[PDB]
């Protein structure tokens, strides 16, 4: 339809001194080698540079110079705008700028007036002391990072090929990641809650909140500083161990990447960074539109110093810290013109197309990108070479409605077996899905989770082992574990969890803010819960882990769609297969079956491989695991072969096939 994606890549492979073609890694890597700040290890000097059109003079100002306004200007700008100045030795022979000390830098602006930025490439900001915010505000403070040894990493990268391995996700947030109301760090992480993720056995670590962002509410939408990781939890090493630590696991580590829109902050952020209104963003008289969900600003892909910003930011974050792929936050609000509330934006879509090509040419045949799209735009998800978009999957976010009209207006005799089936299965070919039962919003004060809808008040009662499962307590564990297996078996190409979710986490989640009197205290995890066994919520957390382990022994994610078999309106059953192995369920509200057949298509010998009636899961057990279910050579609901089964009012089952 465009074609301004060659067109931009044309300009990146001529752009060389003597006119001779270069490759477009050899731009991305000499591009963060070249902007910023950087210091020679022989000579001892500091080269800086810095984009700023619309400013006269450049003066870098901080701790080193004791903010003095006069003595570093740079020199004059070249053709394209940019300042620069290569700083000797000191007398003395060190180098001239402290490590980790605070830096800004000062322009003069056209009208002549002063104002006073964070450096846009720079690797660190922190919060202000409470001394500082009484004076001036809120406002971040920029840092100069040289440390006397920087942290060597000791492990490959986890052999993996995207096109032919399965993902499995585990969605968390560094802060939250402990019982105590407080903000916890990534060398707790790193030492506390691997582990556990580990013993779940997901493949992947999705971390949301690490662009760094002043606004903890927002849960780390809001960006102020885009080539700094986030100094509430640590410092830059810290986080290159971690990934250092999930590589020698096995476990890929990906980003929450936020290039759909940037915070309105001024001094910390890129909002008015050289004093106009039109260098990273849109104007505002431009009409371009607004985010309908956070009250933003939005990129002008189009320029050639923002592209350079942008994909030397993705070459950055894979070459020096060794993140293994992105997921893209807010793709629904980029990908039109209305943002969300059918007309098409080119430009940031050509951004996002020269984008998974740089990714994909700096790890060839490794690279993982992922995107956060409502509307469900075609062709997101197909590769370039066939006009696509380039991503390798998206997200299924309708999934957790249906779960919530069910159980708010109808009685248990009266659930729609048929419903269920077409609403997990519908998706498009081609295009590459990640799916989940509930989502990181529903777990908020105002809303209910899961668990609540099943049980209310009675689980600050009853959920105690001592006495016999009151009728209201027996009815919510079961229903809570068969909602999870059919959304992960049925429901995708890859799969989600929210932290907190896999063990029914009661009550509700809630950030420090005003109308709580900033409180701790719904701020936290309580994993104690699965710790302690006078309740039931390790059962919940012992079938998640299982879960998890059965697909990749027996691979049944990133394979084709599954052929479904059975729903039953009167007796509430349904079955399916998927890579080979198959799959049932029994939700009738009081009735046990003996003897139900189930149809299946390759002949042989099957044996269960997962089974929710566990008593380690909460159940009563009712179940035998060591029986042969051989295959009878007749067919049943469309397939070649049958097996017959029991199954108890509220239970399911998962088989596979003995080589």
């Amino acid at each position: 339809r465009r074609y301004l994606a060659d067109k931009w890549l044309y300009d990146i492979k001529h752009a060389t001194p003597d006119g001779s073609e270069q490759s477009l890694v050899d731009f991305a890597r000499n591009a963060y080698k070249t902007y910023g700040l950087h210091a020679n290890q022989q000579t001892k000097e500091i080269v800086y540079r810095e984009w700023a059109p619309n400013a006269q003079r450049a003066f870098l100002v901080g701790e080193f110079n004791n903010w003095n306004e006069e003595s570093h200007e740079m020199k004059h700008k070249d053709e394209f705008g940019v300042f620069s100045i290569t700083l000797a030795p000191l007398e003395n022979g060190d180098f001239a700028i402290p490590h980790d000390s605070k830096i800004k830098v000062m322009f003069v602006l056209p009208d002549g007036s002063k104002v006073y930025r964070i450096p846009a490439w720079i690797t660190r900001a922190t919060q202000p002391s409470k001394e500082t915010a009484q004076k001036y505000g809120p406002t971040y403070e920029g840092r100069f990072w040289n440390p006397p040894n920087s942290y060597q990493f000791k492990h490959q990268r986890p052999k993996f090929n995207l096109a032919n391995d399965s993902i499995k996700i585990y969605e968390a947030h560094i802060g939250i990641s402990s019982p105590e109301p407080k903000v916890a760090s990534y060398k707790e992480f790193t030492q506390n809650v691997l582990p556990r993720i580990k013993h779940l056995g997901y493949d992947a670590i999705q971390l949301m909140a690490i662009m760094e962002h002043a606004y903890y509410a927002s849960f780390g939408y809001q960006v102020t500083n885009f080539f700094a990781i986030s100094s509430r939890y640590g410092t830059p090493e810290d986080l290159k161990e971690l990934i250092d630590t999930a590589h020698s696991m096995g476990i890929l580590v990906l980003l929450d990447v936020i290039h759909s829109h940037a915070s309105k902050n001024s001094e910390d952020g890129l909002n008015m960074f050289d004093g106009s209104d039109h260098q990273y963003f849109h104007s505002l008289t431009s009409g371009r539109g607004e985010h309908p969900l956070w009250d933003s600003r939005l990129f002008n892909y189009g320029s050639f110093e923002v592209q350079r910003f942008l994909l030397a930011n993705l070459a950055y974050y894979i070459d020096v810290y060794q993140f293994d792929g992105f997921r893209f936050d807010g793709v629904t609000s980029m990908l039109y013109l209305h943002h969300g509330v059918s007309g098409v934006d080119h430009e940031a879509l050509a951004y996002l197309m020269l984008a998974n090509d740089l990714v994909h040419d700096l790890l060839p045949e490794s690279a993982v990108t992922i995107a956060e799209d409502v509307s469900g735009y075609p062709t997101l998800c197909l590769p370039r070479t066939a006009g696509g978009g380039g991503f390798d999957y998206r997200l299924a976010m309708a999934l957790p409605d249906m779960w919530i009209k069910l159980l708010k207006t109808k009685q248990d005799d009266d659930w729609d077996m048929g419903h269920i089936v077409h609403t997990l299965t519908n998706r498009r070919h081609g295009e590459k899905v990640v799916a989940y039962c509930e989502s990181h919003d529903q777990a908020l004060v105002g809303d209910k989770t899961l668990a609540f809808w099943l049980m209310d008040a009675a689980m600050y009662t009853d959920m105690t082992v001592l006495k016999e499962p009151t009728l209201v307590i027996d009815r919510g564990i079961a229903l809570h574990k068969m909602i999870r297996l059919i959304t992960h078996s049925l429901g995708g190409e890859a799969y989600l969890n929210f932290e907190g979710n896999e063990f029914g986490h009661p009550e509700w989640l809630d950030f420090p803010r005003v109308g709580n009197n900033d409180s701790y205290h719904y701020a936290r995890r309580q994993f104690n819960l699965v710790d302690d066994d006078l309740l039931r919520y390790r059962h919940l957390n012992e079938f998640d882990a299982a879960m998890q382990n059965c697909e990749s022994k027996h691979q049944w994610l990133n394979t084709p769609q599954a052929y479904v078999s059975l729903k039953h309106e009167v007796d509430k059953v349904i079955a399916f297969e998927r890579n080979g192995h198959l799959f049932v369920f029994n939700f009738h509200p009081t009735q046990s079956f003996t003897d139900y057949r189930i149809g299946v298509d390759v002949a042989g010998t099957y044996k269960i491989v997962l089974n929710t009636d566990r008593a380690e899961f909460g159940g009563h057990n009712r179940i035998d695991e060591a029986q042969e279910f051989f295959t009878t050579d007749l067919e049943w609901n469309n397939r070649r072969n049958f097996i017959q089964v029991y199954i108890p009012s509220r239970t399911a089952i998962v088989l596979t096939r003995q080589m």
